[PDB]
């Protein structure tokens, strides 16, 4: 079994800008969410070889994470909100995909998202 790559987190090719809605999106939405007492099933990429799920890549060919985010954020990968916010809503969307309602993960997944929600509707305007 093999895990793919992960989602690049550098790449010099890429445009990207610091801005006031990215600092936000770091010190606000990223580190309300990390320090959940739920957060740590998101805090990295799947490793489906070890959770022994051989078909959570064949089903999720978007995969995110908070790991991923973090990394994203830290390293100036972005150059908008909306990016950043994206990577958030497929990393919540494929765990609804992938699994079923009700099951544990599906409920930390909601319970980070009702978070999310919440900080992201306080966005400031930018600057
Ligand atoms: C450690 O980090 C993660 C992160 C993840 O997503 C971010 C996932 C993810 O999406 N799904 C699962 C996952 C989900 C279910 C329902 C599952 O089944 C339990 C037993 N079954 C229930 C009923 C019959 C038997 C198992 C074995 C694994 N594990 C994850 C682990």
């Amino acid at each position: 079994s093999m895990n793919p790559p992960p989602p690049e987190t550098s790449n010099p090719n890429k445009p990207k800008r610091q801005t006031n809605q990215l600092q936000y999106l770091l010190r606000v939405v990223l580190k309300t969410l990390w320090k959940h007492q739920f957060a740590w099933p998101f805090q990295q990429p799947v490793d489906a070889v070890k959770l022994n799920l051989p078909d959570y890549y064949k089903i999720i060919k978007t995969p995110m994470d908070m790991g991923t985010i973090k990394k994203r954020l830290e390293n100036n990968y972005y150059w908008n909100a909306q990016e950043c916010i994206q990577d958030f809503n497929t990393m919540f969307t494929n765990c609804y995909i992938y699994n079923k309602p009700g099951d544990d993960i599906v409920l930390m997944a909601e319970a980070l998202e009702k978070l999310f929600l919440q900080k992201i509707n306080e966005l400031p305007t930018e600057e």
